[PDB]
């Protein structure tokens, strides 16, 4: 009886004592679908990475209508709670809907985004055949790192 | 292409309040097979639960020749590193043989043993259909309790 759930939670500042601080969120997937490699995952990503994802998806799916992202950074201010809640909600909604689409669901880009440590650049490398390691290997390796597996 | 790897590790003495107490071991599965629900799992089980398991598996597969469990039990002294380790070895060997067998691999008692927290009365209840939760529900809740998943 297939299901997929997604939560965006836990807004946290990164590189706070640097110039170039940013915010990121935890993305938690729970699913029983054959579509995913891992039935659970928690991963941390920033808005600019959602933006990358959205555009990568659109580019491989000419005619799909991608859901919206929330307020661009330019109009975001972490000192305003409302901004950080809205950004989180909007990012949850974006993924919820994306996940509802079978065609998108078959994009390994979405999968490494959700169930791996890999950044934009390495995702593109990996799914474009250019890496030592497969998509599965990356996701598995992430899981082990992330669950501190012995 | 498909692997299943099992380790039995990190024995620890656990203390019922008590005069008496026991050792349990950690069991860690890493696989990509469709046979398993969770691609990784860590649970802790004691030797006596392994005993339970072997007899359970035997009764759902009566023509299968089950691997032997290790055999110091009465002798066994939980304060002798060699005792405890000769036993984790044995429990590891037991399971890695067990998992090589597709008949045994389809018993949900083995899966709830490896990938959930349920004890044997509840495993039994659950595979008999006497519990509100399915087999899969239990494995999924264990993963979530155990991966301190947010709600
Ligand atoms: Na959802
Ligand atoms: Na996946
Ligand atoms: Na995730
Ligand atoms: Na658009
Ligand atoms: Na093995
Ligand atoms: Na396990
Ligand atoms: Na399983
Ligand atoms: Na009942």
């Amino acid at each position: 009886e297939e299901f997929v759930s997604v939560w965006v939670r836990d807004p946290r500042i990164q590189k706070e004592d640097f110039w170039h601080s940013y915010i990121d969120y935890e993305i938690c997937i729970h699913t029983n679908s054959m579509a995913f490699t891992m039935k659970t995952s928690c991963v941390r990503r920033r808005y600019r990475e959602f933006v990358w994802l959205r555009q990568r998806l659109q580019s491989n799916a000419l005619l799909v209508q991608l859901p919206e992202l929330p307020s661009k950074n330019l109009f975001f201010n972490m000192n305003n709670r409302q901004h950080v809640d809205q950004r989180r909600q909007g990012l949850e909604d974006f993924l919820r809907k994306v996940l509802q689409n079978a065609l998108l669901l078959s994009d390994s880009s979405l999968h490494l985004f959700l169930q791996s440590h890999l950044n934009s650049e390495d995702i593109e490398a990996c799914v474009s055949g250019q890496t030592k390691y497969s998509v599965e290997e990356a996701i598995h390796k992430f899981a082990l790192m992330n669950r501190r597996f012995p």
